[PDB]
């Protein structure tokens, strides 16, 4: 099983992608044992990025590692098809696309066509980015098999039956979970790991949970999972997307700049009060020697 | 009360806004009694348009009428701010914005700041575009009061209490409904009108339904309202965002081009069947003399 | 249009139906202008009542008025069929049944059979008691027409499109709304009125809203609707089912005893604090002379 | 971990509990490795049973095994209290109760008092039966701690995080899952077992799936788990509450009679098709020698 990082997108104060901070972050992640980097996902504000910025993220992370999965979806097919085709000159793992978002109650025929269209033009493996809440629709294991070109899938959902059903109807298919709270459970049940936002700021923890569960040390893996759960919950107090920046700076040293409004940054006060609820968690992670003081 | 068309965006076979076909559509809608025009809404594929293109829609429709509500929402705040500002040189009704979409569980603080921001920069009345299903968050009567700079609201929701509650807490706010199926109901219960997707292809009807109920002939209004309900339902067969293009050509007699993929046009086969579904309905409206022969 | 009362079931301290208090309440209701009394509904804890107690309520209210609709549904068909048949000796409006509750995802065939079975044996008109939330399933206007024996329907839902669709596919059918917050809107849109829990403790208000909306005085009817809304909301603070007893005693004089645990009564403190939030409302109802001091 | 059967209730053609057929079913389940028996659950049509009949189920199954969890829930508190008390003369595992069903938006106060009440009277360990979909309210990990007298919980829910969270906040509580499709997953992630509807007709499988995963052969466990998933799905064709009767007779070779209408039996025609759906599955289990010829 793997741990993939939907890598944050650091923005400058003038709202420009910080290519240089993004690189320092990708290095720390690969350094600390992350398997691949999932680019332009929700955690990096993919839908907030222009086709040229979605490509920036690729080009800046490709200076660091070629263990990349490249998300290209939007509400303009010609834009996505271009991004799919330009990735040909990048030796990477694959490209990804979430279902066309916003517009509710799209037909199963129109969604299957969107994905098949991207397979017809892709120069790399195609991963499905199934996120029913964010997109408004669910490409479940049945429609995934109907489309029939998905090398893998990130299933962002709380129902683990839904996720396992991909591996049931699509046996050859890689099946990752988007939930950070199921890292220990996904590792132990025979799926191919997790795509973990929380690994942006605690890659140490996400990897160690994976290892403990791999070692059939489940009682221990749950000890550490539940701790990571408490951080996922603290970041939720002030908007997790905006708190993901604060928590990477607190746990990993370097800062990642700013998010893109309306994903507003935390102010100095929200930052203090958030640090105040993970101090205790950071300490026990140090006492367990999972983190360096 | 008023009938407002969330006006379709015609696209060229090259995925380009057809400014001339849109002008034709605006003229016709106004000639047939549409009060105002809602530009860059869901029906018009706003979330699929760029800021440059959202602006193109404004300038193109402003060439024919200035009864315009200019939607300017997106996931980049600076873009919405610039659009809002540039409207200053236009004599229009107001600007509007849906809540930032996609991202789940945004903080009420972040949400309120997004809207209050657009108010601080707006050179025109600010209307709330409330669409919980598509955007993934609800700006209810309470949060609207909290923001407290909305001249009006378009509430796309099944719960009509929700709609009435904007008038309960904001006694001076215009409250419209996003339902085509409540044109008669809204009029009769003292709400201010309907932003009707279906007024794109049957303005005569949407305006007549309102008329009858306001003449206190509620039984005649339901009789015609129920006829319009069948056109709404039939359009939903092949995805109503795409079927509006086929229905406007059928009923209003001019071409509106294509939608923007992943909002796929209907093919010859699907278009053929949809017209069969509404053949009879056209006949009942031509008998009742709501439509020209 | 009508106002029907899903009449409370007063219980004694030893948890026995208080036939005598129930009668005093039914009289006040008919006295104050309520059209019919809906017996064994949610508001009277129907599902908490044994087949013999469901019959008690009938026999005790039939000493007062024959304007009764008699709810008989449960999870035992033989029990319901008996109650349907014993009502033959009562000259009343009809019998009612909510869809079989609790068990999720029952088949459309098994639900249509439950209702048709009760029509085959009923000696009175059969009303549908559609409450999707309480029962877990929705007998929408299409399945109502499929069953094809419903004289009417109480539609407990916030979506008024759903409710109107009964009158669209079932034109002969009586269509009442279960929502107390749509009394003014239902009266004005051409449906046959409301079944109002709130008329247990403010029948004066529910009737006056109906009358104002009947008089096409909608701006005035909304004034009074929104007030009733504030009481529906106050009763919600402490469990509305349990607060319905306190609010009938506060506004109508007589007390109705106790509810049936786990619908626990309010304690003296919750009763005081509830009275504290409707004092102001009771006053303005007096100043508008809708209520006698 | 453990496998627990929510044991079916056999009914006579006269809508009467078949105490002798139930005894047969209990014996067989125990002989085939079922740890305990959950009496008067959803699968057993508890909410359709009277207190007298819920008690009949206890005495009948207690004639064969005392590994019983005695469900005693209802909408009359006194009834549940009396059932709880009468269990004192039995050497059973515990008593259980779902949250009071039907009535929406019950107060957390009223809910907690309902459960704490059953604890104050219980002569046995109290297990929480958590089933948000059917009952209409969720007793999550936090409210369980707040009540704080539950030896264990059966969590019928798709969100497996929800389930893990009982163990997070209540480190000493037994946490079971109500999913047949997570027998392998639960075992492997350190949770305490599954209350499986499907163990009624395929105990051999449900116990084997658990076995394999606990022998660390997770790939073999999924292989058999996915086979059981097809039996769950097929049963759902004609309503799985009724299909269990047909599947137990098919697989275990004895008759369990009828369910209780409105939980309608399958007819000759529906029963015929369901067996066709599971013909092949029986073959794969007989080859793999999980079933006798
Ligand atoms: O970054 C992604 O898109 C992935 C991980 C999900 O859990 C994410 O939805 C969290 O917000
Ligand atoms: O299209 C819009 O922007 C508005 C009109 C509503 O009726 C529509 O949103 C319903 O989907
Ligand atoms: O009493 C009934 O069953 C009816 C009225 C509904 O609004 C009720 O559900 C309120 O709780
Ligand atoms: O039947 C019960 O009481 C329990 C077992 C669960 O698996 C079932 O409730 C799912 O519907």
């Amino acid at each position: 099983p793997e741990i993939i990082t939907p890598i944050i997108t650091p923005f400058t104060k003038d709202n420009r992608i910080d290519k240089e901070k993004l690189k320092i972050h990708a290095e720390n992640l690969i350094r600390k044992g992350i398997d691949k980097l999932f680019v332009n996902g929700t955690t990096g504000l993919g839908p907030s990025l222009s086709p040229e910025e979605k490509l920036e993220n690729l080009k800046a992370v490709y200076d660091v590692t070629n263990k990349i999965i490249f998300q290209v979806g939007g509400l303009n097919l010609d834009d996505a098809i271009r991004l799919a085709k330009l990735s040909k000159d990048f030796d990477i793992v694959g490209i990804a696309s979430y279902a066309p978002y916003y517009y509710p109650r799209m037909s199963e025929k129109h969604l299957v066509k969107y994905f098949k269209t991207l397979c017809e033009v892709s120069p790399h493996p195609v991963y499905l980015y199934n996120y029913p809440t964010a997109t408004g629709k669910d490409i479940d294991a049945k429609v995934a098999k109907e489309i029939g070109c998905f090398t893998g899938v990130k299933d962002v959902i709380e129902n683990i039956i839904h996720t396992l059903d991909y591996k049931r109807l699509n046996p050859n298919m890689l099946v990752y979970s988007g939930s950070d709270m199921l890292i220990a459970t996904v590792a132990s049940t025979g799926l191919d790991g997790n795509v973990a936002l929380g690994s942006n700021y605690l890659p140490e923890v996400t990897v160690t949970i994976k290892k403990l569960a791999m070692e059939r040390k489940i009682d221990e893996a749950l000890k550490l999972q539940f701790l990571h759960d408490e951080v996922i919950e603290a970041s939720r107090i002030f908007g997790s997307l905006s708190s993901n920046y604060v928590l990477t700076k607190y746990f990993q040293g370097y800062d990642l700049g700013y998010p893109r409004p309306p994903i507003f940054p935390l102010d100095d006060e929200e930052e203090r009060q958030l640090i105040k609820k993970v101090e205790g968690i950071r300490a026990k992670l140090v006492e367990l020697k999972i983190l360096k003081e």
